[PDB]
């Protein structure tokens, strides 16, 4: 189904993503420029995440604009991060002023795509089925994209 | 492309909408449950609206909890509105839970869809090309949907 | 829903077109230079129809390489064809190898689209839902499309 | 894009498939029951295969309706075959008359799902791109899908 995905909050999903859903956030806008403010973290930091019933950040993915990259990770309920993957972030966004990050779940892994082009497959590493997305920044920053994202979660049956 | 619409909002299209654009308005609720607050204008109504360059509203597709019904009306920027086309609202929405008002435009008339199955074809009355939308609701009420819609401009396949 | 159409054939739909139903006849090729041979009819006409219970054909779409233009209409069973409905060839095909002809059906008329761009508005003339589609050509003509079309049913909402 | 794959042969690709291509084989029949003439070679074995410029079988899916069973494989031209994979058959097919096989590419292995359910994720064994597509079939035996496959060529940003 689809919902609407507010800066700083969590929707649930109707259900638990099945294998091999698919889940889709969409901005309508694009704005790569780090945010003016950067606040009292130190770290430009805006983020979706895949979350599990018991609160598990099952996949975490971080845009980081004054680092040039992407951030992906998983992080247990209350427990802190595991090391990070990273990928250059230019050269992924820009083809659309509308940019998508879609996340096509796998048995042990997640494929990640900016803009419907797959940019990197990350290896599951805690357990349990997504449940909940949400949608996070840094204190006293702007976000990369709108401050209200649209998530579709569908299956491949559901595009053919 | 997306967008993102906001409640008492107008939100400009990238471009003006080409012959058989398609104008997809996504909310992740529903309630038809009229507003509990009326308010002052005595008329429950939450609407979304195509409106040219100009400001005319093209196409105004109006919900109706108090009246079972959509009431679709075109109105010329400053004027007031056209004779009002009106079906019932029960067995459309139904109770999925992301509802969605899909517009297909036709040369003569708009093709409207509620949930993707077609409810209405509107004749145009008003000349111009779609370049912005709105969602707006009468003063006090709240809506029967999510007080920020997916709006996706589109056109059939690719 | 997907099926095959051969060339000289017409085949059933799984079952009769509902209001708003979307059918795509694909192609894997285009030749819009005119069939090689003319034969003994005179007229370079392939066509694919969509046809009711009755054998009526409901909406006939025929592609005249040599008249440069689609011939629209209808043909109750067992009668004389109706009205032609024009429009030129030009224009149309084709911004890709593989065409297709799609017909969106609406209350009182069909939608039709080359290649998914709308070209003409027809109105419907017979009654009956569309249950069969079929692909002709005159005797001894070869197609501007592929000798086997892939044909698919489908709906707004599938989408 | 849109290509027509008749039953024993093999259909060029527009290019070589980019990464996550997805190649959707389409039939418009479904008839799991064994082909009734087994013929010479005892085994009950209809085919679709993605092939690379040198013409090596990338990765083979069979369908066998007398072993219960899918067959994935990958086989170096004029070469034998290598180990097979295998994964019931039974429970895949049978939620609709059109059956399709469709194959998603990743980088280092190729997401299959029948009725775009995904029923298997084989890992690459050989070196190259797709380019070529076919469906074969052993010596006198009928297929369990129509003898004509529509087969589309996409990627995720075409849905
Ligand atoms: C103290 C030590 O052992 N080493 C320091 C590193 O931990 C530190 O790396 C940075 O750590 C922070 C906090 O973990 C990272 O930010 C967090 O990233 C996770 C996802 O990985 C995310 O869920 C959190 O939201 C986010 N925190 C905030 C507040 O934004 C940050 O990415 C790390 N940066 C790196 C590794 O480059 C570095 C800081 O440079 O210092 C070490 O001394
Ligand atoms: C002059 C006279 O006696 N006529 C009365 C009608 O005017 C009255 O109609 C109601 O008028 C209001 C105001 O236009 C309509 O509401 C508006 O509807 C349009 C879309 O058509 C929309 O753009 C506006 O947002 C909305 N305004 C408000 C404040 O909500 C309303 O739908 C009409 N209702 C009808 C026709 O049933 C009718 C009864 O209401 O009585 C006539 O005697
Ligand atoms: C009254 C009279 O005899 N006048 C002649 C016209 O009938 C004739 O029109 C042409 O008629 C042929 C045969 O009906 C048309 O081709 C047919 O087109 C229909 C769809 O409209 C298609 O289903 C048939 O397959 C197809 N027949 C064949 C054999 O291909 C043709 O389009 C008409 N051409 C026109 C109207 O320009 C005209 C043709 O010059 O001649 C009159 O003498
Ligand atoms: C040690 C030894 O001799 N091994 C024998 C096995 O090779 C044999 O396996 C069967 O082999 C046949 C022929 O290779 C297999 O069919 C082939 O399958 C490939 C894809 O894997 C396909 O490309 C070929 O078209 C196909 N050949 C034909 C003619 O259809 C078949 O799947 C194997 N069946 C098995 C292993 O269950 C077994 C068979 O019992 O015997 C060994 O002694």
């Amino acid at each position: 189904m689809f919902h609407i995905l507010r800066l700083e909050s969590t929707v649930d999903l109707s259900e638990p993503l099945k294998d091999n859903g698919i889940i889709v956030f969409q901005s309508d806008k694009l704005d790569l420029e780090p945010s003016p403010n950067l606040g009292p973290t130190g770290i430009d930091n805006t983020n979706v995440n895949l979350i599990n019933a018991k609160g598990d950040v099952l996949l975490h993915i971080g845009i980081r604009r004054r680092e040039n990259a992407f951030v992906f990770n998983s992080i247990p309920y209350g427990e802190s991060r595991g090391p990070e993957e990273r990928i250059p972030l230019e050269g992924t966004f820009g083809d659309r002023r509308d940019p998508s990050i879609t996340i096509f779940d796998h048995p042990d892994r997640y494929q990640i795509m900016i803009d419907y082009k797959t940019v990197y497959y990350y290896k599951k590493r805690l357990e349990g089925r997504c449940e909940k997305v949400s949608y996070k920044i840094n204190e006293g920053q702007t976000p990369p994209f709108s401050d209200v994202l649209g998530v579709t979660v569908l299956y491949f049956a559901n595009v053919m």
